[PDB]
């Protein structure tokens, strides 16, 4: 590289790790998306919600990789761990798992921003805010809103509430 | 016929039987369709679902008959057995009966494809795949999805669940 | 599942393995795509070629997963092995690696088709032909065409030939 | 025939021979066209050039046959000799072979025109000029132009020159 | 000024210096742009590339001056040093000089951002990121990409490579 400037080896490594985290998250959402498409689950709005998230996280990884090259860093890929579950339970179980996942990505972004601040790397810190940190806050708020509505619908008839949420809130 | 080539008498007979099965299935769906239009049943989305299926199965029979003539075989019609029930119970009962019916048609198609493979009749085997086997897989998946949603809606208030499914999923 | 019919456990497992192979191939093409975007490589047409392939292979995996659910099988994900190289050499080296990769996917599809034929599963065999086997033949022919043109351009001035191929054949 | 007038048996026979020559030329160009589409040759602009010529020569034969009937002569077909080569070498080799072929067709047209002049058959002589002799002069000039550019591109790097000609002059 | 708030004399002075650096860079690119328009150089795509950069850097200076006034600081102009060379050598020489120039501007922006961070001036730091630091990263990546392609084209025939790069990559 003849372009690298103010781009630390620590940040370069952390960016590669964040790419792996984003790709893992995409893979997790892919699994969630197909689980809700199972004939014995059959909640299309829920499937669509997670399938859209799979694509968003893949896009996030690609944006990070583009930035790595723009800065003169070098992409290094690692194995992608399979998702933590094969079956994801109820919509409530899935939304809880999704919020946990998003909080972990958000924390990884915050950790990287902190490293950028420590390294005096303003291009990095601003890139993370613009493309990632703002989107995370919005997504987490939406999931929290969803969790609240799912929870209020459990009542004594969980099946009815699960159907209604998918029909009236999602897709 | 001056056109028949590679078209066995076994396949010709099996095609005629499949026509009868398709016409029977259309007749069954016609009965289902009008049952759900009864003033004391009154589930329009369910009626429409079965009425559409009646037309699809009739169309399938006509396609088989066209193919029979294209191959130089001769259509032979048999009596059409009246449907197995006069009254079809709940939406759940009806969807269960519809899945059973579709699985029987699918098995008849698979049996015919096997005969085509045994007879080295690739035009037949491909015709069945293109117009029938793919459609069956899609339809059966949709019915399974429907059954799952119907089942989750039973709860303690079957009437409420039946109304909601018709209103929010169907027609 | 209340829909599964004529869908063997052997095929279901093989479909899950093929999904992993497609996702691995997508990951490989993602790496190839970003390698050619490096400031010290800088062959945009080559990067774009591999980035498009990454998306095609991801789409292929998603189609396989949709089919798995349509048949009543259950998606099971495994770890995704990181790509075989971190740096991909010349356009020629990369195109050779891509052809090798495509031949491996093609062989996996052929192996699965053979299993489908052995299991008398015509829906599976036709699905593979329509969405995968035809596309593979076309893609492999295109890569072979590319390899030939790359090879004729090496001459005594490899740099010149590499630039011209990217400029005049690709993107 | 109740229409034949001023149309000699010599011309009628020569027209049938010219049809055979045109059909042979079409067959030759068909072979050339597919040779350049081989994955180990892969020069699309060259393939397209010869494929277009195959269609032009076929069209020429059909025009001659229409004229034969317009004059009250009778089409008589002979075997079509397979093309002189199975593999056509370089673009230069192929263009040289194509010019040789065109000169032979041009000479056959000139020989027929001479026969028409000898037989005082002005409809024939004008038909040949309008549909064939003018087109031949234009095509031969274009091939000569191509040969010159191909030849100047050989240099010390034949592969580079062959690629550039296909990319920058053809299709 | 009745508007100045949180705007240090150190930042105000540094902004004036950055204006001078931007105007100097514009002047350098103006010289580069006209050099490549010389009849004995005659590389229009290269001239256009540098002429566009001259305008971009002038625009950058004007944006800085507008910001200085928005904050209540006072523009102070200094002499503009003539560019470091009268003749710029090859496209490769020029692109190397341009990357050096951009890295110096980028470092000046980073130094100013650091001063803004030290002075707790978030309006300044964000202004620099938005209008300057992001653009610099993109421009430097593009120049690095260009340098790589120029370098691969040198081979044994520098003239040929220089012509091809101007024709096929630039303007
Ligand atoms: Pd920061
Ligand atoms: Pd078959
Ligand atoms: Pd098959
Ligand atoms: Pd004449
Ligand atoms: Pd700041």
């Amino acid at each position: 590289s003849q372009i690298r400037q103010n781009y630390s080896t620590e940040v370069e490594a952390a960016v590669n790790r964040l790419v792996n985290l984003y790709l893992r998250a995409s893979y997790t959402y892919l699994s969630l998306g197909f689980y809700f498409d199972r004939d014995d689950v059959a909640l299309e709005g829920v499937a669509h919600f997670f399938r859209e998230l799979a694509e968003e996280k893949r896009e996030g990884a690609e944006r990070l990789l583009k930035m790595q090259n723009q800065r003169g860093g070098r992409a290094l890929f690692q194995d992608l761990q399979k998702p933590s579950q094969d079956e994801w339970g109820t919509t409530l179980d899935a939304m809880k798992a999704a919020i946990v996942l998003e909080k972990s990505l958000n924390q990884a972004l915050l950790d990287l921003h902190a490293l950028g601040s420590a390294q005096a790397d303003p291009h990095l810190c601003d890139f993370l805010e613009s493309h990632f940190l703002d989107e995370e806050v919005k997504l987490i708020k939406k999931m929290g809103d969803h969790l609240t509505n799912i929870q209020r619908l459990v009542g004594s008839q969980a099946g009815l509430g699960e159907y209604l949420f998918e029909r009236l809130t999602l897709k």
